[PDB]
């Protein structure tokens, strides 16, 4: 199709009083950036039930993407899945945002906001979830077909779900953190991809971007070293063209300049005693 513009956002949609709001709700930025990076016993059990619900709302969302919805179709759908399970929707508030999830078609890398935006044949669409429950968060986005899909689309999308699924092979306790972006570029570049800089993976807890930051580029000057009970996200943004990139002017939706395409996953990880554990599976 034509490159996106923005369409016309709903109203907010509520959340059931008694499901415990975020403490950035409201607020002009998060408590966050200085939490421990390795969490207690009693977090990641609260982290296995937020990052099973948000992987819920993810693919119920996910299963109305066609020809046809709107942007805002999947955040109703997400949003309802949320709540039903007793989850707040960790975007909803956060600095501001509007909605419930992020719903990125075709150029945008990351950060679109679910709207009027009628997906239509051979788009492709990243729905971006987080749930917050028993004061944690769980955080999953997948990229989406809708209709028939053309090949140079549809082989960014499962190379870009590759490259995130070997990232997520290399973890565990002693692993280098630098090791993840180094296979993910490596991988992607193989292809001729870019992958994004300036957006990057989170540790992620009570808080939604706790301090620790995963590239998903090569850096070999980044030291942390992987440990036991450490949670964090691996969510690379890999572009067809280039990485320039802009913000419209709702100050969230980032495009390519090019407007070439680009795709992402997204998991929540926990380094166990021995490897890895996806928490946003369900
Ligand atoms: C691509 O997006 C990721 C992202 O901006 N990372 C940044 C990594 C980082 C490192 C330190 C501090 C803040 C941040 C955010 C983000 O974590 C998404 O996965 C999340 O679903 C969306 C959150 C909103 C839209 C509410 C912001
Ligand atoms: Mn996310
Ligand atoms: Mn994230």
């Amino acid at each position: 199709r034509t490159a996106l513009s923005p369409g016309v956002l709903s109203p907010t949609r509520p959340v059931p009083n008694w499901i415990a709001r975020p403490e950035y709700v409201g607020k002009p930025a998060a408590q966050e950036g200085s939490e421990p990076w390795v969490q207690t016993p009693e977090v990641i059990e609260k982290m296995r039930v937020a990052g099973r619900i948000a992987a819920g709302a993810l693919a119920e969302a996910g299963k109305a993407v066609a020809p046809g919805v709107t942007t805002d179709e999947l955040d109703r759908i997400a949003h309802e899945y949320l709540v039903d399970n007793g989850a707040y929707p960790s975007t909803l508030g956060y600095k501001g945002f509007p909605k419930s999830c992020c719903t990125s078609l075709n150029e945008v890398i990351c950060h679109g906001i679910p709207d009027s935006t009628v997906i239509t044949d051979g788009d492709i669409v990243n729905i971006d979830v987080t749930a917050y429950i028993g004061g944690v968060h769980g955080d999953t986005n997948a990229t989406f077909p809708a209709g028939d899909v053309a090949d140079e689309h549809r082989l960014l999308v499962d190379r870009t779900r590759e490259a995130t699924m070997r990232a997520i092979n290399t973890v565990k306790p002693g692993r280098a953190l630098s090791v993840i972006g180094r296979v993910i570029e490596s991988y992607a570049n193989r292809f001729g991809y870019n992958v994004v800089r300036d957006f990057t993976g989170h540790g992620i807890g009570t808080t939604f971007h706790n301090g620790l930051v995963v590239l998903h580029y090569d850096q070999p000057a980044v030291e942390t070293i992987m440990q036991p009970g450490m949670t964090f996200t691996i969510e690379p943004m890999i572009n067809l063209g280039a990485l320039d990139y802009e913000i419209w002017d709702d100050g969230w939706t980032v495009v390519t300049k090019d407007r070439k395409w680009t795709a992402q996953f997204e998991h929540t990880l926990l380094v166990t005693d021995t490897g890895v554990e996806i928490l946003t599976c369900l």
